DNA sequence: CGGCATACG
DNA sequence: CGTAG
DNA sequence: GCCG
């Protein structure tokens, strides 16, 4: 088993989704309280049973397993024995990770505001409603939006905002090209929402587009909050003699990034993170979702496919749907 | 022990 | 500070 | 929390 999940296929579905599950849980709550560090070591960990063939029975075969030490093996031993992990069950019915959980979901509100907020003594989101003069315009948005926001995307929304979309796309600039990114590029088939990427296959022509794009949008009537190469706006999708509230990220780039920008936004953010891990600790290469940078020659890699970024890596191809890290 | 990805709004 | 993957 |  390879130490970098860029180096391995990670299917959406595996044979380890309790173990991992319970694993992220304690990623999560690293995260609540600041330890980068050990979210990204329990991520890895949860990753690396994601990716194996079959199912772990045994704490035997944790044995060599990169990213599983002394406490990520006792979780699994715990989950093994008794079917349960204390410490993750402490943790899921702890007033801190459900009120961290609960705050950072809204859109407008990292780890830093919900701690503070968590501090003030505040723990639903009514308390928070309360008080809208310390809210911003984005997290209004976010805490008025939050029970649609928290309703599942199906890939039916997906095909009908993108048919929107690209509505808005050919008015703004004929023949700019729309493609979906995201988890539903990797195969999920539910969502949390749905990601686009914009370009146009003469160099350059893109340059000023998404204002043109948002603009077609707003007065089409479907803009219900938006904020540039990147917009985090929520939509308004019809529904049966109704409609919903539905985030939708529209991002554009020249057609000479396209590929390092349809790499990024398809992640997934772990998949991500360890390709720009390795990249740069391994190949002494410089990746993001603008391209790939040699710092020894000063020059960026010419890339026109995913399939070419992978190959300068060093790294066999994986499609969208082995990224699942 | 130091590192942990790297951008834009 | 928030956002993205 | 784990790796190199
Ligand atoms: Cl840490
Ligand atoms: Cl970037
Ligand atoms: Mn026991
Ligand atoms: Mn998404
Ligand atoms: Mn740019
Ligand atoms: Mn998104
Ligand atoms: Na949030």
């Amino acid at each position: 088993m390879p130490a970098y999940a860029c180096q391995r296929p990670t299917p959406l579905t595996h044979h380890n989704t309790g173990l991992s599950e319970a694993l992220e849980i304690l990623a999560e709550a690293a995260g609540f309280e600041g330890s980068e560090g050990r979210l990204l070591t329990f991520c890895r960990a949860a990753s690396v049973l994601k990716a194996l063939p079959s199912p772990v029975t045994t704490l035997s075969q944790l044995q060599g397993l990169p990213h599983f030490g002394e406490h990520s093996s006792r979780v699994v031993q715990e989950l093994l024995e008794h079917g349960v992990c204390e410490e993750v069950e402490r943790v899921r019915r702890s007033e801190r990770y459900q009120t961290m959980k609960l705050f950072t979901q809204i859109f407008g509100v990292g780890v830093k505001t919900a701690d503070r907020w968590y501090r003030e003594g505040l723990r639903t989101l009514d308390d928070l409603r309360e008080q809208p003069q310390k809210l911003t315009q984005q997290q209004k948005a976010g805490l008025q939006h939050h029970q649609d926001l928290s309703t599942p995307v199906l890939r039916s929304d997906v095909d009908a905002l993108q048919q929107v979309v690209e509505e808005a796309v050919g008015q703004a600039l004929p023949g700019a090209t729309v493609t979906l990114t995201g988890g539903f590029r990797r195969g999920k088939l539910q969502g949390h929402d749905v990601d686009f990427l914009i370009t146009h296959p003469k160099e350059g022509q893109e340059a000023g587009l998404l204002p043109r794009v948002m603009c077609r949008l707003q007065d089409q009537g479907l803009i219900l909050y938006h904020q540039f190469e990147r917009s985090f706006c929520i939509f308004r999708l019809p529904q049966p003699g109704s409609w919903k509230a539905v985030r939708v990220d529209l991002v554009v780039a020249p057609v000479s990034q396209f590929p390092f920008a349809l790499l990024g936004w398809t992640g997934s953010k772990l998949f991500q993170r360890e390709l720009r891990r390795f990249s740069r600790k391994e190949k002494g290469l410089w990746l993001n979702s603008h391209g790939l940078f040699d710092p020894e020659q000063k020059t960026f890699f010419q890339a026109a496919s995913e399939e070419d970024i992978f190959r300068h890596l060093g790294l066999e191809y994986l499609p969208p749907e082995q990224r699942n890290a």
